[PDB]
């Protein structure tokens, strides 16, 4: 894997799915948000204020989340692919409601037979 | 899907995770640096800082205070995918900050020199 860092075609596919994910967040398109998370009990998301274990818990969280005050400005993005089937996506952002905090979002992506999926995610806000 | 938690692979990664946790408590920076992937792509979103590239992470390790190190691990999920990739996610607590619960996420890759962390993210939140 270490011999195949950021193969152009792989990096392009993952970047596309990442943009898809970010677009679905802004429109609260829960169908796409759920589509992009790996459907497995192992999948997990450490959110800004909650820890969710399993796809079912993540999907359930998305159903009960309010689409209000969701906007976020991405400031930095690093997408790295390893071989043909694995990737990480790491971003910094600012959320408009907490202008004094810098946001971090990490995702690990895996290529499944149904396409790229997030297997684990972690979001946090800090003051620098 | 594609070979989830193969016993031998899951055992190797769990061993390296235990190695990492032991090196944190003894502030064994040699082992801490050994376990992070030596690449400019490697990154660590720390509890209080964002570091890009192995050199920035190694530099941070040389200057860090080892004092408030100890922590109770409360949940661990280690998941391996095929033979060469893994994630490790833990929740932890400290008696020194009873109001904060910790999260630590890592993505691991098998290199020719062994398993390495390619990305990590640590954060503390209120209960
Ligand atoms: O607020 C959070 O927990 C993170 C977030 O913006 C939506 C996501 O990336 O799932
Ligand atoms: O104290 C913690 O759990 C987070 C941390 O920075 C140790 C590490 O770098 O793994």
């Amino acid at each position: 894997l270490e011999m195949q860092i950021n193969l152009p075609e792989v990096h392009a596919e993952v970047t596309a799915q990442f943009v898809r994910y970010e677009k679905a967040l802004t429109s609260n398109d829960t169908a796409v948000l759920n589509e992009l998370f790996w459907n497995s009990p192992q999948t997990l998301r450490y959110g800004a204020t909650e820890n969710l274990y399993g796809y079912e818990a993540i999907a359930g969280f998305r159903a009960t989340r309010s689409p209000n005050n969701l906007e976020k400005e991405i400031v930095r993005t690093v997408i790295t692919t390893y071989g043909h089937d694995f990737a990480t996506a790491n971003i910094e952002f600012r959320r408009l409601s907490h202008s004094q905090l810098t946001g971090r979002q990490s995702q690990t992506w895996m290529r499944t037979s149904q396409g790229w999926r997030v297997v684990a995610a972690h979001v946090s806000l800090i003051a620098l």
